[PDB]
C-alpha cells in the first residue's frame, strides 16, 4: 500500500511513535517518505552483501528480520521479513522500535543522516492534525 502523507502521520501518533526514544512524528515521517516514499512492499536487495531492505521503513534482513537467505542474520525483531511487506504497518513500526533502542537510535539509517537531521522536517505533519 502506498500512504497518504495525513494519512500516515495519524496512524504513526495511533502506534505510539510520536517522541518514540526521543524522536518526533515529523522525523520517522522523513525516514519513511526517503526510505520508501510510504510503499509498504517496497524492498531493495544489495547485491554487495546479500541483504534486502523490506517495506516502509526500509528495515536490513541482515540484523531485524529473517528472509532465510541472508549470511550471518540475526532476528533481531524475531519477525519474517514478510511481515514488513503487510499493508497493516503495526509489526513494523514494532520492528522499527526495536532499531532505535540501539545506541545509534534513528542514526541507524543513512538516509535519515542525509536528508533529515538538522534540517526542517515540519513539512512532513503539517496540516495533517497529529
Amino acid at each position: 500500500k502506498v500512504f497518504e502523507r495525513c494519512e500516515l502521520a495519524r496512524t504513526l501518533k495511533r502506534l505510539g511513535m510520536d517522541g518514540y526514544r526521543g524522536i518526533s512524528l515529523a522525523n520517522w515521517m522523513c525516514l519513511a517518505k526517503w526510505e520508501s516514499g510510504y510503499n509498504t512492499r517496497a524492498t531493495n536487495y544489495n547485491a554487495g552483501d546479500r541483504a534486502t531492505d523490506y517495506g516502509i521503513f526500509q528495515i536490513n534482513s541482515r540484523y531485524w528480520c529473517n528472509d532465510g537467505k541472508t549470511p550471518g542474520a540475526v532476528n533481531a525483531c524475531h519477525l519474517s521479513c514478510s511481515a514488513l511487506l503487510q499493508d497493516n504497518i503495526a509489526d513494523a513500526v514494532a520492528c522499527a522500535k526495536r532499531v532505535v533502542r540501539d545506541p545509534q537510535g534513528i542514526r541507524a539509517w543513512v538516509a535519515w543522516r542525509n536528508r533529515c537531521q538538522n534540517r526542517d522536517v515540519r513539512q512532513y505533519v503539517q496540516g495533517c492534525g497529529v
